[PDB]
């Protein structure tokens, strides 16, 4: 059984649009999305389909770029640091569940390095 996916809207949560959050969607996310290694991270981990019934026994704060993208489109975040923390949760979950050198980890590491390149300079 997969858990419910993380929320992409929350009426009790204050919304905001900043230049930096616009940039995270238009430039950072949408460029990472097109990377050849992006596909495992474009939706919540489907532990059933992948026959990983221990995934959500280990990973208790799941995150994926599909959730992040919908959050950005919904202005779910208050600032860019909130969105960047979601990215870092997604990368860290992959390194927690997997082992150095695994094909999936090499993919995550490729994206994380590109992610770090892209957020080195945010608009003002
Ligand atoms: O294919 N996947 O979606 C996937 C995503 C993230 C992960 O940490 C995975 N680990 C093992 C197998 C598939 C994984």
């Amino acid at each position: 059984m997969n858990p419910p996916p993380p929320e992409t809207s929350n009426p009790n949560k204050p919304k905001r649009q900043t230049n930096q959050l616009q940039y995270l969607l238009r430039v950072v996310l949408k460029t990472l999305w097109k990377h050849q290694f992006a596909w495992p991270f474009q939706q919540p981990v489907d532990a059933v389909k992948l026959n990983l019934p221990d995934y959500y026994k280990i990973i208790k704060t799941p995150m994926d770029m599909g959730t992040i993208k919908k959050r950005l489109e919904n202005n779910y975040y208050w600032n860019a640091q909130e969105c960047i923390q979601d990215f870092n949760t997604m990368f860290t979950n992959c390194y927690i569940y997997n082992k150095p050198g695994d094909d999936i980890v090499l993919m995550a590491e490729a994206l994380e390095k590109l992610f770090l390149q892209k957020i080195n300079e945010l608009p003002t």
